[PDB]
This record gives C-alpha cells, structure tokens and sequence, in this order.
C-alpha cells in the first residue's frame, strides 16, 4: 500500500523505509516539531481484516500512553467518510527493531537487562488495561538510536477472558508461530496474560544467543520443540490438561529430560537463566507474572514501581469487532480518528 504520499504540508522531506503489513512507510520532516517522524500510508479499505486490525490498532494506540508503546501523534485523512481512502499514521521515528539488531549485533548482558526491562515495563502497562497483546515477538519491538524500546502491533490484542480461555487439542491459532506458548497447542485460546510472558521469555533466550529458542516448523513442531528443552511435562502439570486428545498426546511422547539452561546459554547471566527458567515454564498457572519478573533479581538495577505505571482506563470495550459489516468498520475508523482534524 504505497504510491501517492500526500501527507499535507506539515509533513515534507520524505524517504522510503519499507512495507508493512498495512501500507507503506517513510520517514518525513515535522515542520511543527522540527524533527524527522515517521508516517504509515494505510489502505486498508478493501478487505475486512485489514480493517479490523486498523480498527483494533487505533483504538487501543490512542487510548494507551506509556513510554514503552508506540504512540499515535497525529492521523491526516479526507475530511469525509466518502472521501477517505487513506489513512496516514505519524509516530515517532525509531530506526530499528529488535528482529533487525538479532541479525547482524551481538547485546552486551547490560543490554539484554535493560531492554528485557523496557519491555516488562510496557507489558506491565498493557495487562493493566486488561489486555492481551499476543504476538509479542522481535520484530514487534522498536527501537531507537538511544536503545529506547517501544512495544508495537496490536492487530491480534484482545481483552482478557480467562474464564473462555478453554479449548480442544489442535486448535487453530493466528500469532507468529515460534513466540507461542505450549497450552495454545493443547487447550488454550489465549485469551490470558501468561502467555504474553511466554512470549517475552522466547524473546530473553533470543536475546541471549542471537537464535530462535523454539523454530518450529509446523503447528505440532512447535510444541516439540519447546518439550525437547523443558523435558516432559510432570504428572501435576499433566494433570492440569484435561481434554484427552492433548493429555493423551503428551502421554504418547518418549519421556525427555529438562536441558539445563546454562548448557544452551553457557555465556548468560545466571540470574538471567532464574528468570527466563520462570518464563518459561510449562504450566501457565506456574509461570511467572509481569510483576513478579519486574520484581526479580536480574532486574534488581532498574525495578522501581512507582515509575512503572499502569493504565487509568482498562478495557471493556470490543476488540473483536467480528460481527460488524465493513461499513460500519470504515465510519469507526473514522470517528476513532476525529480528534486529529483542525475541525
Ligand atoms: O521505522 C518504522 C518501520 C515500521 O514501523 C514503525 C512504526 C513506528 O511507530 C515508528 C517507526 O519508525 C517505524
């Protein structure tokens, strides 16, 4: 989505950074601010998806304000619904991404400490609001050329619902496939906050070997992969599954031993290895909170939760927006987006 770019005259001085999962996106001069932004051109108009996750993405990115999540500065779009085509999203410039850094720079264990930090402290904020982001992952992480870290991509969140959480065996899911924790595999919707610290923990072991902890390579793969480091799941947390055809499953598999996380990660921070070794724990009920890891010894250096600070208005409001015919997603998306015309 990318070929006119007409972001009116506040805007000038553009250069082409890529494409996106919406549109295009350049970098611009802010003639108000006198700095170089960012600006997303979004076309989502034509198909219900894109819609509903610029829908869900403007929603929740006006109403979070946290130093560790992407804000929106400004939207330039028509005046009328019957004239919007496109939208324009300015944000703050942030020349990298987690993913990009991974490839090419090795992170010092001070580093790794203050950008796990940065995005517990974020995630702190966003389950605070009741939210779940669900597909936390390296690329979803922007940063800028002071190391400060912003958490990004909303199109999959969803309001938290433990109680609805349940499901059978094999049950298809949408987020990025290596990032997923073992219960979406086995009876989990994800719909609760312990798997976005699943999430961050694949991130921790990212971070500390410049590889993916868990690539699988099929949906199935994915749950092997993490069993072949965690070992085989003990009684009381197989216990804890109580649909058959995943319990049985589980039953079926060669018992493995746990590898040590000082074999994978011989170079790490042992206090590093405690907490990722709590992240990533099978039972979602066991496993650690975003508190709880803001709280723990590694991060000792940075925790402060005075200056972590969670959101005034946590959701109820629908981020499903499934059962709503694409004309009413367009005049939403166009009301969400009032507050920035000169009026
Ligand atoms: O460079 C960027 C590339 C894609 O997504 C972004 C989102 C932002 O909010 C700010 C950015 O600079 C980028």
């Amino acid at each position: 989505r990318g070929q006119v770019f007409d972001v009116g005259p506040r805007y000038t001085n553009l250069s082409y950074i890529g494409e996106g999962a919406y549109g295009m996106v350049c970098s611009a001069y802010d003639n108000v601010n006198k700095v170089r932004v960012a600006i997303k051109k979004i076309s989502p108009f034509e198909h219900q998806t894109y819609c509903q996750r610029t829908l869900r993405e403007i929603k929740i990115l006006l109403r979070f304000r946290h130093e560790n999540i992407i804000g929106i500065n400004d939207i330039i779009r028509a005046p009328t619904i019957e004239q919007m085509k496109d939208v324009y999203i300015v944000q703050d410039l942030m020349e990298t991404d987690l993913y990009k850094l991974l490839k090419t720079q090795h992170l010092s264990n001070d580093h790794i400490c203050y950008f796990l930090y940065q995005i517990l402290r974020g995630l702190k904020y966003i389950h605070s609001a009741n939210v779940l982001h669900r597909d936390l992952k390296p690329s979803n992480l922007l940063l800028n050329t002071t190391c400060d870290l912003k958490i990004c991509d909303f199109g999959l969140a969803r309001v938290a619902d433990p109680d609805h959480d349940h499901t059978g065996f094999l049950t298809e899911y949408v987020a990025t496939r290596w990032y997923r924790a073992p219960e979406i595999m086995l009876n989990s919707k994800g719909y609760t906050k312990s798997i976005d610290i699943w999430s961050v923990g694949c991130i921790l072991a990212e971070m500390l070997s410049n590889r993916p902890i868990f690539p699988g390579k099929h949906y199935l793969d994915q749950l092997n992969h993490i069993l072949g480091i965690l070992g085989s799941p003990s009684q009381e947390d197989l216990n804890c599954i109580i649909n058959l055809k995943a319990r049985n499953y589980l039953l079926s598999l060669p018992h493995k031993n746990k590898v040590p996380w000082n074999r994978l990660f011989p170079n790490a921070d042992s206090k590093a290895l405690d907490l990722l070794d709590k992240m990533l724990t099978f039972n979602p009920h066991k496993r650690i909170e975003v508190e709880q890891a803001l709280a723990h010894p590694y991060l000792e250096q940075y925790y402060d939760p005075s200056d972590e600070p969670i959101a005034e208005a946590p959701f109820k409001f629908d981020m499903e927006l499934d059962d709503l015919p694409k004309e009413k997603l367009k005049e939403l998306i166009f009301e969400e987006t009032a507050r920035f015309q000169p009026g």
